[PDB]
């Protein structure tokens, strides 16, 4: 249903601008959040690019949504689900059925997942998108995938560490997810960023 990211970044740098771009473009500016901006953040502070698309923002955290998004359901106990790399058990379709809220860390890895679980003891429960780590824009891909599709993990096609050789370099240590011509799905932008 739902999907939120906590962002732990102070700025938004190009690549978490053109991440955050493509999540708004595949789920939809009416079903993302992005909470817990630094406290002074106005407007002038978030991007033009992810406001064009519809971006709705907020300074409080998971625990201060609700307060301020009247159209959200109540963020209640045990129906909201932290996506956590370092989880016992990896979401599965029917998950669906047990969760109205999907939470993601706002986080350019290179752990920060745990302070976000630590953070909110008795809200969240983890779920694990596989063994190996993934942007956000992939995490809430595939969880879409398994949430919105119904395609079980291990139905979907990843490339595990792909290299972009532009001449005769740059290899991504993180999980992608394919398409159906085979190339790895970036956000629009990234590839010329990453040159
Ligand atoms: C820093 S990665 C961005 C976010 O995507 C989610 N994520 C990334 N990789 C995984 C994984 N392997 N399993 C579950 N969630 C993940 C986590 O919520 C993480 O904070």
């Amino acid at each position: 249903s739902k999907y939120i990211i906590e962002h732990m970044e102070e700025g938004f740098s190009e690549w978490v601008i053109l991440e955050y771009s493509q999540i708004l473009r595949e789920v939809g500016a009416e079903n993302l959040i992005l909470s817990s901006l630094p406290e002074s953040t106005t407007e002038k502070d978030i991007p033009q690019r992810l406001l064009k698309l519809g971006l709705r923002w907020t300074t409080k955290d998971l625990k201060g949504i609700n307060e301020d998004f009247k159209d959200l359901e109540l963020l209640k106990d045990g129906r909201v689900c932290l996506l956590d790399p370092r989880a016992t058990i990896d979401l599965q379709p029917e998950d669906a059925t047990k969760f109205d809220y999907f939470v993601f860390g706002g986080i350019l890895g290179d752990d920060r997942t745990k302070e976000l679980k630590t953070a909110y003891p008795n809200l969240l429960i983890s779920r694990r998108l596989g063994d190996k780590q993934m942007t956000t824009d992939t995490a809430i891909r595939t969880t879409q995938l398994i949430i919105k599709d119904r395609i079980a993990f291990e139905d979907i096609k990843f490339i595990d560490y792909p290299e972009f050789r532009f001449n005769k370099a740059t290899e991504m240590p993180f999980r992608y997810v394919l398409d159906k011509e085979g190339k790895p799905i970036l956000p629009e932008g990234m590839l010329d960023l990453i040159k």
